[PDB]
């Protein structure tokens, strides 16, 4: 029992940062096989990338995999990201995957200085594919990541901070999330909405841990509950997001239009001070399966 | 910028994650140097461990780190733990210590089903020796620890959840945090306090990330803040929290007492639909350290 903002074990990742530099430039970058990757704008000198690239030599790039040099023999760009062709192959390089995930969906931040990884925490793509991280200066090139049994899937790599303090970022391949651009202009995040999918799987996962209080006798029809939820800036309410909810459902036995009708009340009433798992918000950043995972037993290795 | 529940990195402790079987119990241990270190109340069979230890011989211990059996060659009992001696030294052993830490600092648990690492989430150690952690069935030996550059600080493993669903454990010399003990009594946590330090240290942490909304002009004397603090449920602050907070001080210059009025006023007003750092409560899990770490740029390995 107990319910916490839980992030995937991160040693698998911390074996593939390292740290590369060139010119007065220094960031992380990942090790995968015979490619670091890493964000472009760690190449010299508003910019155009394909010319600032063809203007370096690979014994520019220089990356620091612990105390061993690296000898990059190679490099090229793909979209945002930088890919630097080195003469090892990574000896700990896991099972992996570059995976593109969806707004909504959960990962975790291996935050990096310097390649060398400073903390790990749980974070959400908000709808408007920003993520609220914790970031300084030089964690540019940190990844975010799901494990599944033994694979890493990458599927975040840190490029910026909004002004607003939120951050953007591209997944593997160097597409950005949203519309964001590795220069510098006025851009900043779009309105953000809650994740209600997100929402009624914590609701279930208070529930799970014996805070039954916000449930209630009332039920709703998905139109009427997505009539008061867009009142309240929150995301629409599928019938794919209700069968996801499905076995969250079951294990409760509350029905998923039942737990919406307390979502209702909760967002028109509030909580009058009372809390949910430890929170006074709805929280939005655990999706169906972090709360089964954490309530059922899952492992990874 | 940003502000969020960071857990240390977590490889370094992964490494040392077996798995221990003797009778038809199954639970996690440390394996660190040639010592697998684990709760003792994995023995077979209202118990006398030692009676019950003695009973038993090595191989009844059937330890094993991933797919690689490990042979036990002595065993021993250390207060609440088992100490089983194997033949091979564990070659990922880091740098270490077994540290106890007091109520109020924080530490990182990665919670671990049969040696498999699950995931990885921060949290503090309550004012009444509990922790509110996340755990399920066969996450007994899971530790907590802190790290500090590359030394992995064990302080914590896990044996047991108390009625609430908050959690006990020893340090890693098996010595129990609080009056709990690892049979089958009805025990129950202490009541509980909030960690005044740490909130503000928290607040800090939200001015640092622009939220400067909860201060005012108002001050107080340490006193008369106690006063008010008592009368919510909050530990008393002393001088030392303040010498602690002092760096934070400076950094924002708001002075210590001046931020103890904020949250004088925070506890008598509440907080009126507003939020800090996300929170529409005041949190008390980050202690002042965890908010240099996370604003300033500190790294480990």
């Amino acid at each position: 029992s107990g319910f916490r903002k839980m992030a995937f074990p991160s040693g698998k990742v911390e074996g593939c940062m390292v740290q590369v530099t060139c010119g007065t430039t220094t960031l992380n970058g990942l090790w995968l096989d015979d490619v670091v990757y890493c964000p472009r704008h760690v190449i010299c000198t508003n910019p155009n990338y394909e010319d600032l690239l063809i203007r370096k030599s690979n014994h520019n790039f220089l990356v620091q995999a612990g105390n061993v040099q690296l000898r990059v023999i190679g490099h090229s760009m793909q979209n945002c990201v930088l890919k630097l062709k080195v003469d090892t192959a990574n000896p700990k390089t896991p099972k992996y995957k570059f995976v593109r995930i969806q707004p909504g969906q959960t990962f975790s931040v291996l935050a990096c200085y310097n390649g060398s990884p400073s903390g790990v925490y749980q974070c959400a793509m908000r709808p408007n594919f920003t993520i609220k991280g914790s970031f300084l200066n030089g964690s540019c090139g940190s990844v975010g990541f799901n494990i599944d049994y033994d694979c890493v899937s990458f599927c975040y790599m840190h490029h910026m901070e909004l002004p607003t303090g939120v951050h953007a970022g591209t997944d593997l391949e160097g597409n950005f999330y949203g519309p964001f651009v590795d220069r510098q202009t006025a851009q900043a995040a779009g309105t953000d909405t809650t994740i209600t999918v997100n929402v009624l799987a914590w609701l279930y996962a208070a529930v799970i841990n014996g805070d039954r209080w916000f449930l209630n006798r009332f039920t709703t029809t998905l139109n009427d509950f997505n009539l008061v939820a867009m009142k309240y800036n929150y995301e629409p309410l599928t019938q794919d997001h209700v069968d996801i909810l499905g076995p969250l459902s079951a294990q409760t036995g509350i029905a998923v239009l039942d737990m919406c009708a307390s979502l209702k009340e909760l967002l028109q009433n509030g909580m009058n001070g009372r809390t949910i798992l430890g929170s006074a918000l709805l929280e939005d950043e655990f999706t169906p399966f972090d709360v089964v995972r954490q309530c059922s037993g899952v492992t990874f290795q």
